[PDB]
């Protein structure tokens, strides 16, 4: 039903003005320019200081947000090149000749892969939970001020909505355009095409805040999508993200010493759904075949485990990528329909069982490790303390009450980034409490772990008198 | 004279064996597989912990080795897409239809850009100097043991030779194949096509060690190059590296507060060679035009400086990339000649003056800053101390003398990575002193700054008794 | 022979159990090492141990257990089976070769080598050496202990040497205090008039002093005397 011409729109939200000497496009496609904008953005560089699952201070070659984003972008680019160079006839039909698929599709997939975790809060996924908990305690639902469902945007805070806000509105210049990405890129960024105001069963989480609602509507009007309808490339991006999660987190678990290659092999073999899975069987057979020859040479146990898991990563990534591409090619008609109800691309692929088993292994071995839980608790404490300390200086700034006029409150307000306060002080139609909570959410989400800890310690030192 | 068929060889050094179920290539080109291998390599992840010029501990969004490598790879990929999609007729002539330029050239340029600084020693360029100095003191030229010119490989240690060694021989498996990259990629990695044994005026530094000499010869035999002849894409990679250096280092200098946007504008305007340069004039005019409108809005001085330098980065990168592409297209015949004598691509382009002025500004403002010099001295002290401490346990291991049999020496030897010692203990034709020095160089070059400091402190604590 | 066989069995089995407990390896790693070992591929004892371990591990994974708990009790079962098999093999070997052991010209090096559990014990020793004895932390603590011992030995020799030969370089206050810090019985034996050479007596006094100390006591004494040796250094 949907057309690739609208889904691959290269237009930008910002209206065109500019002489020829100011043209920086050169021989680059618009989506390629979007990818370059995302790569050179300051949050992209700041992602290196944010932990993914495991601490980054140790020199164990663990993967941070930046490395994970680059790997997801590479996988998405590979899938895009496969689609645009081999499966062009099967996938892309009735596409106008003005669209260069070979230059747009890989660039689009890489751009949406690189930016998928750019606005996430620090301290990993736990961070989000902490934020939600804080809001759930500080924006009570029973209270009349925070009774509306819009405040759910903060009680169920999600990194995807903050990422969309950061790439569309949250920039230094308050032009409501941000990086000014193309319509196709912005449409692909929206993972869940719904808000907290709307109630849907297909999508659990909300994909955008109230403040960006109009922007999202514009994107839909320029893309042909609608509420509850997800862009086809978002499925590919989510599948690549899930594959990277399941495989590279297991690799990091083995590298960190929480488990071994033989433990993972036994877990996969003894898994209920992986006993008869063809993909899992092939991966296990290839791993054992390489491991026999690998043990022939003289290698230390650590080296043997490391390269055995490298081979496992190669085989698993290849199989999962092939399965995802096949599933996308087979169900292309359903994805292009306005009434698509597919939850994820992996479940329709043959690598569903392997990915589920890898996720279970990662959860049981890595995510629930004692050190991981301890650092998650420490990060939650840091985030909640900083949020209380900032709320001491944020609350009442828009409603009218003046309990923030203390010197500590003024200093805390001044410590927030200037662009966030500039957006907060703007006169819009958002409720004052919503604006205050959004300011706090933007301040917290934009910080790295080291920056958050340093600011928390500094303001704790400066909060001694008023406590 | 040279043919693109040989220069874009997709064959690999490792002889082919493997069932169809073990085929992980899928719909990926061989050079794309090389790029994926480079991206997923452990040193690529370890590059995030190595500083480029400025410290990475501060959350000032400075660029490390990984970020710089990714930016260089992106620029090289953009140039490759421009060459393969627009300037195909002008550049690529008499190319066989079996080579897909649109999928190989951008992938090749991105792969060689990402790996260009993967084997460099820690603590930035100063690190190399420190290593050289240490070797110059510990491998005396007057001594009969270290009189041959081959030991110059260590007295004039270069990161490019170590990078080639690390991607060709220095892996966990001692198969003399490493990542098993394609011949085109390996040929493009060689920046200076000469060794320390040979004396040349076109190239100052050597590009490969003695141990890899045969490998390099094989690459030449499979690529059509020879000694003193540089692969055409190496010029593009070096130009992209120089552009990234000159522009992003200036951006980091402005961000760190060592200078301001107006200081850079005045330096460019008052530069002797940039007073009449068209590229510099256009960049300055565009910067001022954007800065007037930028000061119209209400922005903090830091925010104004930051986005003004962002605009300067955009304009400068666009102009320099366009100039480099034009220069490469114009001088394509000379680059394909077996007697090419061009030192660099930038000098033949119209952005030579702007790049030189940016390099001078970076040297005067950033590289010679007091903090940068202090950290360079600290890194040099750390490197030299660790090198002496390791040499206490390395020297004599191959010559025959047994002064290393002390418990501290044995522990120090055991602390070195297992693959390095496995390569060192292999029976080859290299001189024993050369093997020992190469083991030390491989051990030092493979460490990050944090790892090097931690190991230095630990072994200093453990060296108290023997001192 | 029986005592040495029991010591070797305890070494090979309980050190592997400690390695698994400390997290340096896992139960599956040990199972794979035993299965892929050159001499344990056809050993009946090793085969029986592996089969029993896998049979118990299947039922053990039926219940809801954490990975650490599963590894711990799987290695407990492995310890039980291995100790039972090795003890039975050692007893059988001792019973069979009792006449040779009672001979005045016995040339048997150890009881385990004559038993059927020789291959399993050798594989366990190799696993312990490769995984536990050569671990980075173990090597670091071994180097630290060697440094402590050598420093304490030099510091004591400063006050011990010459006490019996006749030379009087020990008469420094630090030397006298160091001599006084040694246990009284060791010095009483050293000062006794016997036929041992004076240098031998001095070295034996130092060896007795060093061997009788625990790790904590040795470290504390080393630190204290290092603090007290500042002036004379
Ligand atoms: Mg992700
Ligand atoms: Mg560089
Ligand atoms: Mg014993």
């Amino acid at each position: 039903s949907m057309h690739w011409n609208d889904l691959l729109n290269s237009n930008r939200r910002k209206p065109k003005n500019k002489e020829s000497s100011q043209d920086t496009s050169k021989g680059r496609q618009q989506i390629e320019r979007d990818y370059d904008r995302i790569l050179f953005a300051a949050p992209t560089r700041r992602l290196a200081d944010k932990t993914q699952v495991f601490p980054l201070d140790k020199n164990d070659s663990v993967r941070t947000r930046l490395t994970h984003s680059h790997e997801v972008a590479n996988l998405s680019r590979g899938i895009g090149m496969r689609l645009a160079f081999e499966l062009e006839d099967d996938v892309f039909k009735d596409v106008s000749e003005d669209i260069c698929l070979k230059r747009d599709v890989p660039a689009l997939l890489a751009a949406i892969g690189l930016v998928h975790d750019m606005g996430n809060p620090p301290f990993g996924h736990q961070g989000e939970k902490a934020m939600s908990e804080w809001f759930t305690k500080n924006l009570p639902e029973h209270s009349d001020n925070y009774k509306d469902k819009i405040y759910g945007d903060f009680r169920h805070f999600d990194g995807n909505s903050q990422t969309l806000r950061l790439v569309t509105k949250l920039q230094i210049l308050n032009d409501t355009y941000g990086l000014n990405l193309t319509y196709a890129t912005l449409a692909s960024m929206i993972k869940y095409p719904r808000s907290s105001e709307s109630d849907s069963s297909l999508w659990k989480k909300h994909g955008f805040f109230l403040s960006e609602k109009d922007v999202v509507q514009d994107i839909w009007n320029n893309t042909g999508l609608s509420e509850g309808v997800r862009h086809p490339f978002t499925y590919i991006m989510e599948a690549c993200d899930d594959i990277a999660y399941s495989v590279l987190d297991a690799e990091d678990i083995i590298k960190k010493g929480f488990a071994s290659f033989h433990d993972l092999i036994d877990f996969i073999q003894s898994n209920q759904f992986c006993k008869e899975d063809d993909v899992a069987k092939r991966v296990i057979e290839n791993c054992k075949k390489i491991h026999a020859d690998y043990a022939q040479q003289k290698l230390s146990p650590a080296e043997l485990n490391d390269m055995s898991m490298q081979m496992f990563r190669v085989y698993a990534i290849a199989e999962l990528v092939d399965a995802v591409v096949i599933a996308f090619k087979d169900n292309i008609n359903e994805f292009l329909n306005d009434t698509c109800e597919i939850k994820d691309l992996i479940s329709c692929s043959s690598g569903k069982n392997l990915c589920q088993a890898l996720k279970k292994f990662d959860s049981s071995r890595g995510y629930q490790h004692r050190s991981v839980l301890k650092l998650e608790l420490e990060g939650s404490n840091y985030i909640k303390g900083l949020m209380d300390m900032l709320w001491l200086g944020i609350k009442g700034r828009a409603t009218g009450d003046t309990q923030y006029d203390t010197p500590f409150g003024r200093y805390v307000y001044g410590r927030i980034s200037e662009n966030y306060r500039r957006i907060f002080e703007q006169e819009n139609n958002l409720p004052a409490c919503y604006k205050e909570a959004q300011l706090l959410a933007d301040a917290i989400s934009g910080m790295t772990d080291s920056y958050l800890i340093a600011l928390h310690d500094e303001l704790r030192a400066l909060h001694q008198y008023e406590c």
